């Protein structure tokens, strides 16, 4: 019966439920309100493997549930745990791909064009996080969560254009799989880029599922 509830809800209350959602390309972030059974139909995957997989991760409840917890410790969770983390991951990244780019500019296998669209992604998350650190968020600690369907609009559609972007950045290394020849400093950045992906994944989740509807609600 999984089939029959939302990525977000599912990703929310089964631990590691996310990174399953990752490994099957699902948006359980700014797609969470649809259902696994859509999901994995759209992708022509094996619904009742997956959901074998979530009774599995299922046998534990989630370490910290936040689809019930007060609005404000979210905010102050994301701003921490997210914001701060995406300001520094990015410009990392950024400089990790120049030099990828740069010196293995011959081998075919080089991900050309990944630091533009960090960068593109950095300059995104950057204005997006302040607008919601000094514009959204205080609206909704001070409880007119209510009135906020313009600017949660507003949101939610740049953690679109996020998705999209991630997208790219997916295709444009092979799924974040490095090949045989790849460098240290190649995998490593690698790493940081599925560091990069599961935290924002995780971010947009926590809004788009979470502060965002329950904000809205009046909660
Ligand atoms: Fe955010
Ligand atoms: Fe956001």
């Amino acid at each position: 019966a999984y089939r029959d509830q939302p990525l977000g809800e599912l990703a929310l209350s089964i631990p590691r439920a996310s990174a399953l959602f990752r490994k099957y390309d699902m948006d359980y972030a700014a797609g969470g309100k649809q259902t696994l059974a859509r999901a994995a139909a759209r992708k022509e995957l094996d619904v009742e493997v997956i959901e074998a997989e979530l009774a599995k991760l299922a046998e534990q409840p989630i370490e910290k549930d936040w689809r019930s917890a007060p609005l404000a410790e979210i905010i102050d969770h994301i701003i921490v745990r997210y914001h701060d983390r995406h300001r520094e991951q990015l410009p990392e990244l950024i400089l990790q791909a120049t030099k990828v780019e740069r010196v293995h500019a011959d081998k075919p296998s080089v991900p050309k064009g990944l630091t533009k669209y960090l960068t593109m992604l950095h300059e995104l998350l950057s204005s997006h996080m302040m607008k919601e650190e000094q514009i959204l968020f205080p609206m909704i600690k001070q409880g007119m969560g209510s009135q906020a369907m313009g600017p949660i609009s507003v949101m939610e559609s740049e953690h679109d254009e996020a998705g999209e972007l991630l997208e790219v950045i997916k295709h444009t290394t092979n799924n974040v799989t490095p090949p045989p020849e790849a460098c240290t400093t190649w995998k490593a950045m690698y790493n940081g880029i599925n560091e990069l992906i599961d935290d924002l994944m995780d971010h947009i989740s926590l809004e788009n599922n979470v502060l965002f509807p329950r904000a809205l609600a009046g909660e």
